[PDB]
């Protein structure tokens, strides 16, 4: 019993963390077989920053200019390349504590773990959420561009997040594996406004129903309603659009509590217009939507 | 910027993890050196477990009953002794991967890492406190039980808590690595009752520090108190007293920031009084207590 904001745990992604170093500029790495990958805005000076040609910079950058230390021991870098917005430094030595991983792009409402480091060195580790604007509300000082976010089926991490910057508004973008940006935000220092930070209904559903198996039970109604119903309240409290896909996902969940979908659709219907009252759920005052449907089974069925 | 609940990074504490089995019963294992933790309700049956002469069970045990497995290889257990509510089973094999390690007891208001683990695997990490009546309120299944917590000082693990039990209520109870249960609890399956879960205060001003440094500031008021007039309206709101050795932990923070820790006080005493109105705080809608000063001080500058 007792339900809680869970990461994974954090070892075979603090294998991989490294310090790169490109002139004045250290942040962290990660290394996975022989290959060490980076924010290419290591190459970039504050000056730089402002407006970036990354391929014009790069022309300036040799092998000898990537610094990667691994430990207090620094690796050789033997080839370098720029994968969209990603820097891939080659080394002559495989990761020996390299995991079995996989690249993943997530979708907005995915969650995944966040191991924040600093020099190569890991601070701490925390669950995130992809917004639907394609932020991160992360935790991120400078030096922890590089950290990544994963997600980790049995022995295999998949990598699905790398931390490239903080908006003005103090929220956070960054790339998958590939180097793509979540979203429309690119690595240079201008202004960049995030949209609308909607709420991941089925997430919130997911957690109502983590609440029930766990003894809070007081905000279940006598109501039901429509997907078209919901979905009007919903867009009238920036909650995203709930799918059959959702209502599919939320079928375990459903069979475990012999609560219908669409009942605690209604139920949360009720708290959107009624509000908490001043109860909580969950421990929590507000409705929370960082949990997926994967995570409230994970986590309610001790999978390791 | 920004500002998460942030457990210390698990792979020091992964790599200690074993699966201890007694009869039927599985449960986890703490592997430093030579020596391998457990809770000494391992050696129960159900029957046993509604009222334990564990002396007189543990006669009946050899070291050859104590099956301990670290990923899929057995360890041989040479020695088995009882320490308060753990065991200690000796095996002929010094963890490679123990780290340097303390076995710390914990005040009240302290928060630490867990990793909770089923069959000796890491399953995930959360950041916990210890709470004023000396529960701790976790995220545990049935075969949790060893799971560990822990702060760590730059490459040192302080081992503070050993998952034993959870309580009718569905909060948890359990021992430091002495095998001393916090509060009155007892490993036996009778019913046992929480008292008072008051909120640490110091905690909750360490996260307003946290949230006017993050640019949360909607709640600082004009107002200042004193400590016995804060106190009076703490009492009222089930909040702990607070102490001048508070005030002095949150110097760091009142001097980062350039408010007093009483002005600090009296914003808390209006949001007591007044409530949230509807706002957030780091996006919570109420007042959060599982930050202590140091971890505010940890986060906001990026220790590894
Ligand atoms: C292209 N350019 C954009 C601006 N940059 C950052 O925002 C790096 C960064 C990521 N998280 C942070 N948190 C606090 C302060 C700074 C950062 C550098 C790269
Ligand atoms: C002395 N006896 C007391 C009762 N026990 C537990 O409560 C073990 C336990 C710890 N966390 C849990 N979460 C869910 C279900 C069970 C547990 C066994 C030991």
């Amino acid at each position: 019993s007792g339900f809680r904001k869970m990461a994974f745990p954090s070892g075979k992604v603090e294998g991989c963390m490294v310090q790169v170093t490109c002139g004045t500029t250290t942040l962290n790495g990660l290394w996975l077989d022989d290959v060490v990958y980076c924010p290419r805005h290591v190459i970039c000076t504050s000056e730089d920053m402002l407006n970036p040609n990354y391929e014009d910079l790069l022309i300036r950058k040799s092998n000898h200019n990537f610094l990667v230390q691994a430990g207090n021991v620094q690796l050789r870098v033997i080839g370098h390349s720029m994968q969209n917005c990603v820097l891939k430094l080659k080394v002559d030595t495989a990761n020996p504590k390299t995991p079995k991983y996989k690249f993943v792009r997530i979708q907005p409402g995915q969650t995944f773990s966040v191991l924040a480091c600093y020099n190569g060195s890991p601070s701490g580790v925390y669950q995130c959420a992809m917004r639907p604007n394609f932020t991160i509300k992360g935790s991120f000082l400078n030096g922890s561009c590089g950290s990544v976010g994963f997600n980790i089926d049995y022995d295999c991490v998949s990598f699905c997040y790398m931390h490239h910057m903080e908006l003005p508004t103090g929220v956070h973008a960054g790339t998958d594996l590939e180097g793509n940006f979540y979203g429309p935000f690119v690595d240079r220092q201008t202004a960049q406004a995030a949209g609308t930070d909607t709420t991941i209904t089925v997430n919130v559903l997911a957690w109502l129903y983590a609440a029930v198996i766990n003894g809070d039970r007081w905000f279940l109604n006598r109501f039901t309603t429509t997907l078209n119903d919901f979905n009007l309240v919903a867009m009238k409290y920036n909650y995203e659009p709930l799918t059959q896909d959702h209502v599919d996902i939320l079928g375990p969940l459903s069979a475990q509590t012999g609560i219908a979908v669409l009942d605690m659709c209604a139920s949360l219907k009720e708290l959107l217009q009624n509000g908490m009252n001043g109860r909580t759920i969950l421990g929590s005052a507000l409705l929370e939507d960082e949990f997926t449907p994967f995570d409230v089974v994970r986590q309610c069925s001790g999978v390791t």
